[PDB]
Order: structure tokens, then sequence, then C-alpha cells
């Protein structure tokens, strides 16, 4: 299996990331593309791991051979490529990227024609072609490769167009770019807004992607804006389909938080009939929305979920508390850049600084305790305690919440427990600890 | 083994030329270069078939890999890649290409730093590092790809500097380029010398190279050269690393004749001691050497062995008669283009016809028969039947010759005789013949 979770990523020549994988993966594409009859090209991004070059190319071959034209837009994020795929009539889109991932990490990212990330039957469409027989086109039409010129343009001015009524913020931002595919593209559409920006993190080396900077680092923006004495910080990570910001005072705000704002501007935002957050989601937004009757849905946990479960009920925006948002009015993937512009078109709006657009009053505080077993878990297992978490939940009403959950990989029962007291959160978790080691 | 006659040359998929096998190709010379601190940086280039792009690909993702930047300059002749390799300070040239062969097959041709092609030594090398495992660069340090604008222009370039004025051609030529490398290249630098000039196979298509066409099908410059009523005619093959060339009559003028003009200009062609030539290369044209003073060396047939005894001999000017021209003064590798504005600057000089710079008179004959034997014929069996080549070629004396070959590893002894008169080399070659089939097996 090649995919699971995160989906084809992992150390470079120590991993399932190797040259020969890549080559077969990019022909096997290419070969079901072929057999379903699509158009005969694909879109190819990549973000500043220096890895990714021979990847790509490897890639390439592999594509090639099997009679598939590609496009390459060079070093571009993530949601670039999702975007090209859409607007042209590619049959999918690659990016040799790990995200947020050290920078001895590299991978494949793929998006259909639709501009989605594969689903579950289409990951094991591929699969079954890779562990079958490399493929040269029958009749010897083989692809081609072109580099396209200004990559970045389309993605650019089609963001411009949309915003520019919205857009006129005055305040000084610094923006960390992770030394990823964000690198010049953020401040090239940037400066398109007249924006007053200072950069931190764009200077790629081909090794210093995501290193002690970008969104999984985000001590390195709220030193920076402080020492910037900014109004806003802007951190993407390597590929830039996540984005955590920080306000006039260096303080955090995350996926949820942002997703809040936006929820809280819509209209400037497209429109949405709800929200779609996840399980991680702090209740305080869960409440916020209740009390704004904003429809709310925690979507099963991360990786695509949040995509399914805002086309099932028709909602436009959704977000995960790492910082991936979703904008489908726009876009069809996580996209940091376009985030970050709904954000200055709302702080457009009001003459107040960043910290008051943000949720106000304290968050719920989490505590999680990892109760070892040294048995595995099951879906009957986890209905003995039940009770035992109604009961909790009952007692902490709308003040607090619980959250329980097995590791699978490990005989291993992670008990949380969020609340507005977390001198209670700790209580109650550290109750049901002691009802599950009764119960199990 | 990898490097064959044709040297990692085959069908498409359906041989040693697969994306697997050009990917470790790449990595391996990648090793070497990294082996012998080369500079990390080589050139590539490739011809019109569709399926070079493909293993270009492959090839590029195993140098970056190995840690090597790789400059690509697109299609463009084999004999530019190799200027480009010697101009610029790059450890290698990759040529994507199966030369003459049918638009089904492809390869790679290798040039080392000096723009020459691997010899026999570092061919084995590469081979002993395929067969290692693939060798990803340990410090992380990943080579890069970028593709030259305008990459042809140092060549044409240089080539017009040394020319330019000798150059002052007023006839009608028709060229085919075989819808090959060459193909809008070789119009290009023609262009640069105002040449007079019609196109019959410049239009690739990336299954069209050699098709009817080229230096392998001299009939189509033949054809054009008559209803064109043109003065000349040029025909380069798939690389364009081959020439023939067709005077005003639709007549051929092969590598043997091309050279010969050549040595008659060798003073316009940057000088030479002598000619390296090789077994194929016509009697008539040996005696005509001989009787000019001018030395001539016969090469052991093809395979890199004319360059290697052009070093050894200290002589600038060879080739052979399938169109390979080798001008050491200027280039490390047979180019049809080179040698065509070479012979453009030669016709400069006379008010006459191409027809005129011919080896005046009828070329000798030949008349090849096969022996099928039992084995591979060595040495020691071309030893028992040498006293009867000696008695054949004692008895023609300057009206002919003997050449007896192998055919490599296959199971047949190719008796041939070249003569003034026709029916002498049919008599004498059947005569050996006899010889062979009484004395070998
Ligand atoms: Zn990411
Ligand atoms: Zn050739």
């Amino acid at each position: 299996k090649y995919f699971g979770t995160d989906g084809i990523r992992g150390e470079v020549a120590n991993s399932t990331i190797t040259v020969e994988f890549t080559q077969k993966l990019g022909n096997a594409v290419g070969s079901l593309i072929n057999q379903k009859n699509y158009p005969k090209f694909v879109i190819v991004g990549q973000d500043t791991r220096s890895s990714g070059g021979f990847l790509k190319f490897a890639l390439v071959s592999g594509l090639n051979a099997a009679g598939i034209d590609v496009l390459d837009l060079g070093v571009v994020p993530t949601p670039v490529v999702a975007f090209m795929t859409v607007k042209h009539r590619a049959a999918a889109g690659f990016v040799i990227t790990a995200s947020h991932n050290k920078f001895t990490d590299n991978g494949i990212k793929l998006f259909s024609s639709n501009g989605f990330k594969l689903d579950d039957a289409l990951e094991e469409e591929v699969e079954d072609m890779i562990d079958g027989d490399f493929i040269y086109q029958p009749q010897f039409k083989f692809g081609s490769y072109k580099i396209l010129a200004n990559a970045i343009d389309e993605y650019i001015e089609s963001i411009y167009s949309r915003f520019a009524k919205f857009v006129n913020y005055k305040g000084k931002v610094v923006v960390d770019c992770a030394h990823g595919a964000a690198s010049h593209n953020f401040e090239a559409l940037l400066d398109k807004f007249g924006i007053n920006y200072v950069s931190i993190a764009s200077n790629p080396d081909g090794l210093n992607i995501n290193v002690g900077c970008g969104a999984t680092c985000v001590s390195n923006i709220k030193k920076a804006v402080k020492e910037q004495k900014a109004d806003l910080g802007i951190s993407l990570d390597g590929d830039a389909d996540r984005i955590i910001i920080v306000d006039e005072n260096g303080q955090e705000i995350d996926g949820d938080g942002i997703l809040n704002i936006l929820a809280q501007y819509s209209d400037i935002c497209g429109g949405t009939n709800g929200i779609v957050g996840t399980q991680m989601t702090n209740m305080s937004y869960e409440n916020h929305y209740r009390a704004n009757k904003i429809p709310f849905i925690r979507s099963k946990v991360g990786d695509r979920y949040v995509l399914e479960d805002l086309v099932k009920y028709g909602y436009k925006i959704g977000g995960e508390s790492s910082g991936h948002v979703i904008n489908l009015n726009f876009g069809t993937t996580g996209d940091g850049l376009f985030t970050a512009i709904q954000l200055l078109a709302i702080f457009s709006q009001a003459d107040k600084p960043v910290s008051e657009f943000k949720l106000q009053g304290e968050l719920m505080q989490q505590t999680l305790i990892n109760v070892p077993l040294t048995k595995k878990v099951a879906r009957e297992d986890l209905q003995k305690v039940a009770s035992d978490v109604n009961d909790v939940e009952k007692r902490l009403g709308n003040r607090g919440r619980v959250l329980l959950r097995p590791s699978g990989t490990e005989p291993v029962l992670r008990v949380m427990v969020e609340a507005d007291d977390k001198s209670l959160a700790t209580n109650e978790a550290e109750y049901l600890v002691e009802k599950v080691k009764q119960k199990l």
C-alpha cells in the first residue's frame, strides 16, 4: 500500500519515494487516463525541496511514455496546481511535495480533473496499476513536456479580480513563507494589492524548507511580529495549503479561529449555508456558531473528510485546526494564499486591530490522558464506557465535552476532555480514565 | 554488456532501451562524474523521435539524483552536443538518438568532457556502474535542469566566423534533413551564408525520421536534384553526423568521395598531414592519394576506429563511405553540417560544377560473396587462406585488391574483391570462395 494516511510521502531513498516508484506512478496515472479516455494532458508543480526536480522528471518520463503531455508550473503552491488543473482541461494534477514535513522528505499529491484530491477508490485504482506492468503508448504517440512561463500569473489575477474591490489594508504584515513554494509567489500576490509586508522566510536553498519556520513553527512569526512591531503575521507551510496567522500582540490565531472570522464575513468570502470543522475544533467556536444561528458540522477529523462533508451538505467554507482552510466558492483544496487575501479583505472592513476580529473570551482548554492498554480496541469495547461519557457531558453541559479515540496502530486509548475550566477538564478526564480501566 | 555495434541502441521498450535502464544509465554516469571529481554538469540534446522526450527525462532524473546539473539543448544534431560539451566546462554530453535507424528505435550516444565518443575502457566503467545499486547524492545536493534558449546559436556562429569569407556559393542546393535533428537547424546555418536552397524533408512529426529520406536513402535527394534542376544535393541522417552529396547530374558522391575532395583542399580545411579512411574505402581513392603523395590509412572499419587512428597518426581529416566525416581542426566527431559548409567553401574556389570536383574516371567495382560456416571466423581461420589472398592480389597489382572479413560473431565469412574490371572481381571472389570451402570448417 502506497497512499494511506498522508498519501505518498516519505524520506527520499529511504522510503517509497524512490526514483523508480515515482516513474511507475506517473505511468500508472497515465494508463488510467488512457483507459478512461480523458485528456492526454496533465499539470505538474513542486515546492522548493532540491529532490523535487529529479522526482518530477521521474514522474514525467512515466507520463510521457504513457502518451500524456505535461505542462510544468515549476515552483508553485499546491493550490495553484489544483487551480490550473480545473481552469485548463487537464486530466489530473501532480505536486511534488511533502507539505509541512522535514526537508529530507518528499512525496506526491494527486488531483483529479475536477481539482479535488484523489478519493479512496481512485487511490486504489492507481495502486493496482502501479503493481501492474509499465505500459508504453501502443501507437508510439508519446507525450511532450513544456514549462509554462510566468506560471503564477493566472492564479494571481484570478484572486486579484475577485478581491481588489475589498482589499484596502494599510497595516504592516510579516510574511513567513517557510522557505517553501509560496516564496516569491506570495509576495507577488501581495504587491498586486499594494500591501505593506516584510518577508522572513522566502529564501529557499533546496534544504531549508520548514526549518524553524512556516506554519508548523508559529514561534517564528510570533517573534517577528513583536520584533517588527507589525499589525499582522501570516505564516504558511511548505506547499502553502496550510495557514496560521498572529495578531498585533503576537497572539496565534489557528485554523479554527481563522474559519470563525471568515464565517463572520461569509458574504465577502462568497457565501455559505454552514461551516464544516472537525472533531478537534474548539467548542468555544461551536458555541459561537450556535449563538449566531450558523450551522456547524464536526467532520470525521482531517484528510479529505472536511471536503467530503462540505460537498455533502452544500457548504462552502470549511477548515481544520492545523490551518487547512477550504473555500469552495473559489478553490477545491486548502489554500493559504487565498485565505490570506480573504482575511486581508476582512481586516479592511473595520478600523480596529486584528485581535478585535478574533473570537472574544478565553478559549476552552484541553486535558488529554493517554490510557495505556495491553489489548486491542473495537467498537463494542467503546460502547461499554458510553454511559460514562454521557454522564460527564451531561454534567459539563455547554461548558465542555468529551472525545474518546483509539490508536488503531497501538493498544492505546486517548481520553480527552475540553472545558471552560481546565481544573475541571483534568478532573473529568481522570474520572473517565478510571472508568475505562474498570470496564476494559 | 549494453554497448554494442551501435553502442546503446535498439527497439523502444522491446529492448535494453527502456525508461528504467536509461534512468540507471543517467545515474551511473553521474556517479562516475562524482567519482572522478569532474564538473557536476552535463549537456543534453536529442533528435526528432517522439520517444526521445521521455527517455531523456528518465536519463535526467537519474543524473539529477546523482547530483548532476543538466543543460538541455532540445532538438539538435549530435555534433552540436559535442561542440557544447567541449566549449563549456561540462563533464559529459548525451544525445538521445538512434542515428540512422528506423523511427521505432532509439538510444543514447555519450561524449567525454574532451568532446570525443567514449572509448572501450570508459564504456566498461559505465556498465560496471549500471550493475551497481542506484546512488543518491549523499549530501542531498541534487541536480537542476535548465533548457538553453536558442541552443544552436553558438554552434552556428562558430562555423560562421570560420567560413563566412571562404563561402560564396551561388548555385541551387537541395537539402534533405531526414525529418531529423538538422531540420530547421541546417536551414538556419545555410541562411547565414545566403545560400539558395530547397528543403525536402524538414517536417518532423516524431515518427518520420529517416522514413524514405536522409543519408540512408540517397534516392530522395537524387530525384529532387533532377526535378529541381539543382547544382548540388545534400542529405543528412537522423542525428546529422553523416553527409552524402549529389552533383548536378544526380550522381551520388559518398563519404569516400567527399573525403577525397577535402583532401584536395586540405589547406582550406585547416590542414592535415594525412587522410584516414577505412577497409571499405574504394581503392581508386587509395591509388589517387598515393599518386598525390598524400599519406593514407585504412582504419579497422568505423566503430570509433577512424578517430582513434586520426589521433594516433596526428592527422586531422578522416572519414568513411557511410558519410561520417571528421575534421579535428574544428570538431571532435562526425558532423554533416560542418562538412556541408566546408564543401560549399571549396565549391566557391572554382567556377566549375560539382561533378568536376569528383575523382575523374571510373571508381573500382566490388563483388561480395558470403560463405556460411560452422563457427565465427577468427584470425587463425583467415591465415589458412592467406596464401590464396596473396596470390590473387599479386596478380591484381594496382587493378584491384582483396578484403576478407568475419561477420562479428556470426558464422559467416565475407569475401570481397575490388577491381577495375567487374568480371575479374567476380572471378577472383569465386576463386577465393572455393579456397575457403576447401580450407575452412
Ligand atoms: Zn501543507
Ligand atoms: Zn548518424
